[PDB]
Order: structure tokens, then C-alpha cells, then sequence
């Protein structure tokens, strides 16, 4: 036998991942479990891989060596993806032919009694005649894969491996590497769940657990329901983080003060130094990003008047419909008013204020300079990144930038149009939600475009229209020392007032580097210069 | 057996539902092979790449006795919009030159 009928995967390495041993193992490798001579009576054949992908840094390399140890195999040969292609010609096949020396050996003195061997690969995607589709010039040869292929399966057979191949993007693997007598298991490895992010913690801190280093104040519940979307690698850094900062808080006030022996050498780490290390060390990858909000609510969202309250609750009604409902998984709406108006600050607020696991926004200020293809891929990337998780928040910044549209002519790129006209009416894997966001200040060419009719909701951001509301505006702003405020009010009763929030901020800014004596009336003047009506 | 070739289209307003109707016809004919050759599948692609696709998938129905293909939303196919307009000639030829292709003898 080479294992116990069921197997054991825990306490040894492999956290969050038990079900996935019992299936691969109950899929494929039952005929190295059987009795030999059943086995040998009946005349079957041994699969010869298997694949795995799924997120990076999700835990799958573990697997592979743990899988290959618990089988009695020989040491694996490791070996990555990228690094066996040379500029020769006929120079990235002779690497891939010395791989297969040291079984050709042993099966050749030792015929039918050797051992395994596991050939373990890594970016097995790297070599394929497939990522030239993908506009560009990268044709990877197309005969690296021919000699991996003419080994494994050609007029000379081997009894003796196992090949295992890992990747992260599934959807470039070559299709003649996945027939039947080929790689021919598929599996899917992805994010942990709370109890996944339970025993992972308990695995990584029983070392200090064991000498009692640990103050008894952390818990491991609290900071398994606070990470969320956390991969197994962020837990570990999160650990190391959490054990620096601690011994550097220690040493820094045990030499400052000069404390008894005592405290000196007890070095707890307690938990405020996981907290802060927590909420300003660690930066998931796959999960919301509290940073960036600060670039765009930059004066927090001052409540002029009526048209606010509506627009939060329209989108509070949209967030909750996608969040609770089936036959409708895919949901969008589009956010639209006059320049200057402020529709990417309500956008921010409407997606914080959803506390989904998964927030992005994708926005032209990242993209200076880049050729149309690269916007096509980012923008790709950024949905297949959001189509791994259970819920999901994805923002577009500004529509008419990504177009690079420009009155004259008209003139714009088709390629990045047509992507998101086909990216906006694609449902996700079976039993995931989506929300998407827009924005834009020209609805009518968008309209025009025939791109209205992919959106299912419009939402109308007004500007100021009044007297009344620019002097609230003014007042909750407060500034004018509420007495010229009442000259103010004298002028602009007239109520032909039509501004924008920002342009007023700039205005009243711009107005207010003068003395107390000509600040009113540079404002007003200003203000009347740039008093244009709809 | 004198008409070995057949094409059918379906058109009709927007959001009316014509993709379920064609999968659904498909489905019930019991052919050996059907597939489906959608733009859902090719974000990003070149011209040239979504020639070579739609000219794969098209060459294997010349190897079995009974076939039947689909193409949805030939507008996307060709990159259509209204202004200008625009559009993919290339594509647009290798269609209408595959559309009167009839198979090797018999199928
Ligand atoms: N009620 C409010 N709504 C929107 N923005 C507000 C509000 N109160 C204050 N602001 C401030 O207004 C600014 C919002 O301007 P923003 O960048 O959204 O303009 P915009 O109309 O999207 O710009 P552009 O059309 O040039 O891209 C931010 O400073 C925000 O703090
Ligand atoms: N389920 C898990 N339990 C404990 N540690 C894990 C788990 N998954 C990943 N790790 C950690 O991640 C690291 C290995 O990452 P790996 O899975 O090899 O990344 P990749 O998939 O890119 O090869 C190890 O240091 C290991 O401690
Ligand atoms: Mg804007
Ligand atoms: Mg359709």
C-alpha cells in the first residue's frame, strides 16, 4: 500500500484545503491505492498529470510537494517557466529535453519496477503557441510544445512519471495539452474562506504559542473576521509584520525608560501591534483599498440641498438589489451632469458606502501615454481580477477620456469601445455578483455611440440653480464672516445663478487673497463674469 | 441531396430575445456536432486572430456526416458603429466567402 485508505492532509503544512485532497485524490490516483494484483489482473494505465490554477499565492506549490511526498516518490525536480528559453535556435528544446534523462535511465536498466518521478512545473503557460492571438508580435517559436508533448506520449513509452503543472491564467494553456493520455485532471484552488483563515493563523503562531511569548490578550477570531479576502501569503506577512513591529515598540521604550530587569526581557507583542500593523503595514490584493479615497473625496460632501439625498438613495437601492436578488446578477447604472459638477466624488461615496468586500476604480490617470492595446488589456485585467470573489464593486472613471474622443473630426479608438460595450453584458461564474458604476459629461455622443443601450439606469447629478441654495452652499462652507454674507444675499437674489461646486471652491479661494476691503466685491465680480445660463 | 448547404437568420428589435430561440432550435435538432462561435470569447482580439477562429471552428464540421453552426450578434463581429461608420472588412469577406462553402462530397 502507499497510504491509508483515507489519506491525511492537517497540523503538517496544508491549512484551509481539505475537501480539495479528498477530490483529486478520490478522482485520479485510485489505481495507486488498489491491491497490486487486482490492479495488474484488470490492465489498466496510470493517469500521467494533472493541472491546478487559481489566484497567486493561494497555497498551490504546497499542495504539489505534499501530494508528491505522500505517494513514496523520489525528490522532485523543480523548475520554472519562464526561465528555459534562449535566443539560439534550437536552444529552449534541449532544456526541456534534460528533464527526462534521469527516468529514461532508470527505466532503461529497470524495466516495469522503478519508482516515480514528479517533473513539477510553474507558469506552464509561458510556452504556448496561443498568446500571439492576443494582438501583438509573440509567437513563442510554436515548437517548444512540441517537444514537451513528443516526450511525454510518442513512439517510446514511459511507465515511470507524473507531471504537474501549475498557472494563473487559465484561459492561454495550448488546447493539444489537455487530451486524454495528456494532462487530463483539472482542479480549481481558491481564496479561503473564515475557517480557512482560522486554521491558518493557528498553524503559523504556535511557535510563540509554545513558549508563551503570545500575551493573552490577542485573539485569533477577531482578526479571522476582519480579514477578508486575505491570501495565505498576506496572513504570513501580516504574522512577521505584527512580530517587528512589536520587538522594535520594545526596544525603543525599554532604552528610553530604563525599566527593570523584569519587563526587559519579556517581550510581548499584545495586540495593539497587531491592529497597527494591520490597518498600516499590510495591503491586500484582493480586497478593498482604503487609501485611495482620500485622492478623491478630497473636501468631504457638503449637503446643499435636496438633490443629494436623492441621488444616495437611488444608488442604495441599486447596491441593495444586486446584493440580494438571483435571476439578475449583473447590474449598472451611469451618472451624468455638467462639467464641474462633482460626479466622481458621489461615485466614491455611493461604492464605500456599499461595505462590499471587493471595491476597485479603474481611471485614465494611470494610463499617460499608453498605446490603445495596453488601456484593452488593463481594463481586462482589472474585470478578470474582480470576477474572483463573491461580491464586487468596479468603477470607470471618466467614459469620455477612455474613448479619447475630441470634437473635431470626431475622432476615438474602436478597439477600447468595443471591449467595453462587450465587457458590460457578460455574467459572471455561476453564483457571483457584480455592480458597475459609470460616469461621463457628454450623454449625448455616448447615445450617439449606441452605448446608452447597454446601460440599465441613468442617474442626473444637478448644478446649482439658485440663489437660495449657493448662499446654504456658502453658509455650511463658512466662510465671508456671515457679514459681508448678508451683501451677498442682497446681490444674488436675482437667482440667474448657474456654477458649479468646484468652480466655486476656486472662486472663493481665488477671491479671498486680497484685503478685507475688496475681497466682496473681486467675488462678485467674478461671479457675475462667469454667470452663464443654461 | 441536391441542397446540401442551408442559412437561416433571425432578426428582430433589441432585447426581444433571439439568442435563446437559436440555441433552443439547435438543441433540439439531435445532431452529432453543434457549436456555438460567439464574440464572448474574443475581447481584444485582432482582425487577423478573429479570422483565424471563426476559420478553425468552421473546419471541423467538414469531418462529420451531420453539423450545425451558430453565429451570434454579426454586428459585433464586424466592429459596426453608426459614426463614420467603421468596420472590419476583412472579417465581413471571410464570412461571406465561408457562408458559400459547401462541404466535401456527402456531408
Ligand atoms: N456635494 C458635493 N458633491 C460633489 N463634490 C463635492 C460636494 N461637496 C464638496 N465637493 C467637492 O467637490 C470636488 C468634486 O469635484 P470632482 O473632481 O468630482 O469634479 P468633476 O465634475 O468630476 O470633474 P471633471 O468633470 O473635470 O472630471 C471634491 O473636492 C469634493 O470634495
Ligand atoms: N493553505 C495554506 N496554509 C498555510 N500556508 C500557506 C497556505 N497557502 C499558502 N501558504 C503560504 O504561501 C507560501 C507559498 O506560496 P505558493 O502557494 O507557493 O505561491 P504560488 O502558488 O505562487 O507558488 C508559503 O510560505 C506558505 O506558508
Ligand atoms: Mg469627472
Ligand atoms: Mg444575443
Amino acid at each position: 500500500s502507499i497510504i491509508n485508505p483515507d489519506w491525511n492532509f492537517e497540523k503538517m503544512g496544508i491549512g484551509g484545503l481539505d475537501k480539495e485532497f479528498s477530490d483529486i485524490f478520490r478522482r485520479a490516483f485510485a489505481s495507486r491505492v488498489f491491491p497490486p494484483e487486482i490492479v495488474e489482473q484488470m490492465g489498466c494505465k496510470h493517469v500521467k498529470g494533472i493541472l491546478l490554477y487559481g489566484p497567486p499565492g493561494c497555497g498551490k506549490t504546497l499542495l504539489a510537494r505534499q501530494i508528491g511526498k505522500m505517494l513514496n516518490a523520489r525528490e522532485p525536480k523543480v523548475v520554472n517557466g519562464p526561465e528555459i528559453l534562449n535566443k539560439y535556435v534550437g536552444e529552449s528544446e534541449a532544456n526541456i529535453r534534460k528533464l527526462f534523462a534521469d527516468a529514461e535511465e532508470e527505466q532503461r536498466r529497470l524495466g516495469a519496477n522503478s519508482g516515480l518521478h514528479i517533473i513539477i512545473f510553474d507558469e506552464i503557460d509561458a510556452i504556448c503557441k496561443q498568446r500571439g492571438s492576443m494582438a501583438g508580435s509573440t509567437g513563442v517559436h510554436d515548437t517548444v510544445v512540441n517537444q514537451l508533448l513528443s516526450k511525454i506520449d510518442g513512439v517510446e513509452q514511459l511507465n515511470n512519471i507524473l507531471v504537474i503543472g501549475m498557472t494563473n491564467r487559465p484561459d492561454l494553456i495550448d488546447e493539444a495539452l489537455l487530451r486524454p493520455g495528456r494532462l487530463e485532471v483539472k482542479m480549481e484552488i481558491g481564496l479561503p474562506d473564515e475557517k480557512g483563515r482560522l486554521q491558518i493563523l493557528h498553524i503559523h503562531t504556535a511557535r510563540m504559542r509554545g513558549h508563551q511569548l503570545l500575551s493573552a490578550d490577542v485573539d485569533i477570531k477577531e482578526l479571522a473576521v476582519e480579514t477578508k479576502n486575505f491570501s495565505g501569503a498576506e496572513l504570513e506577512g501580516l504574522v512577521r509584520a505584527a512580530q517587528s513591529t512589536a520587538m522594535n515598540r520594545h526596544i525603543k521604550a525599554s532604552t528610553k525608560v530604563e525599566v527593570d530587569m523584569e519587563k526587559a526581557e519579556s517581550l510581548q507583542v499584545t495586540r495593539g501591534d497587531f491592529l497597527a500593523s494591520l490597518e498600516n503595514d499590510i495591503k491586500p490584493a484582493f480586497g478593498t483599498n482604503q487609501e485611495d479615497y482620500a485622492s478623491y473625496i478630497m473636501n468631504g460632501i457638503i449637503k446643499w440641498g435636496d438633490p443629494v439625498t436623492r441621488v444616495l438613495d437611488d444608488g442604495e437601492l441599486l447596491v441593495q438589489q444586486t446584493k440580494n436578488s438571483d435571476r439578475t446578477p449583473l447590474v449598472s447604472v451611469l451618472l451624468e451632469g455638467p462639467p464641474h459638477s462633482g460626479k466622481t466624488a458621489l461615485a466614491a461615496k455611493i461604492a464605500e458606502e456599499s461595505n462590499f468586500p471587493f471595491i476597485k476604480i479603474c481611471s485614465p490617470d494611470k494610463m499617460i501615454g499608453f498605446s490603445e492595446t495596453a488601456k484593452c488589456q488593463a481594463m481586462k485585467k482589472i474585470f478578470d481580477d474582480a470576477y474572483k470573489s463573491q461580491l464586487s464593486c468596479v468603477v470607470v472613471d471618466d467614459i469620455e477620456r477612455l474613448l479619447d474622443y475630441v470634437p473635431i473630426g470626431p475622432r476615438f479608438s474602436n478597439l477600447v469601445l468595443q471591449a467595453l460595450l462587450v465587457l458590460l453584458k457578460k455574467a459572471p461564474p455561476q453564483g457571483r455578483k457584480l455592480l458597475i458604476i459609470g460616469t461621463t459629461s457628454r450623454k449625448d455622443v455616448l447615445q450617439e455611440m449606441e452605448m446608452l443601450n447597454a446601460f440599465s439606469t441613468t442617474i442626473h447629478v444637478p448644478n446649482i440653480a439658485t440663489g437660495e441654495q449657493l448662499l446654504e452652499a456658502l453658509e455650511l462652507l463658512g466662510n465671508f464672516k456671515d457679514k459681508e454674507r448678508t451683501t451677498i444675499a442682497q446681490q444674488v437674489k436675482g437667482k440667474k445663478v448657474w456654477i458649479g461646486i468646484k468652480k466655486l471652491l476656486m472662486l472663493i479661494e481665488m477671491s479671498l487673497q486680497m484685503d478685507p476691503e475688496y475681497r466682496v466685491r473681486k467675488f462678485l465680480a467674478l461671479l457675475r463674469e462667469e454667470g452663464a445660463s443654461p
